């Protein structure tokens, strides 16, 4: 019994810069189209942590975290 919803659990990575206006540092933000494309999950200074975190969001290990009946 497998099931694929009309809106699958998919995420992506966004490369940003932080720090001083002249001296910037490279950062990676994990964001997902679900439930909203502005939903930031986690931030990491390395690409690998972003890809790994992306798997943590898309793998069955991340359970349905929607609060039961608004509880």
């Amino acid at each position: 019994m497998p099931t694929k919803p009309p809106y699958p659990r998919e995420a992506y990575i966004v490369t940003i810069e932080k720090g001083k206006p002249g001296q910037t540092v490279t950062w990676y933000q994990l964001r997902a189209d679900h439930p909203k494309p502005d939903s930031l999950i986690s931030e990491h200074p390395t690409a690998q942590e972003a890809m790994d975190a992306k798997k943590r969001y898309e793998d069955p290990d991340k359970e349905l975290e929607h609060h039961h009946h608004h509880h």
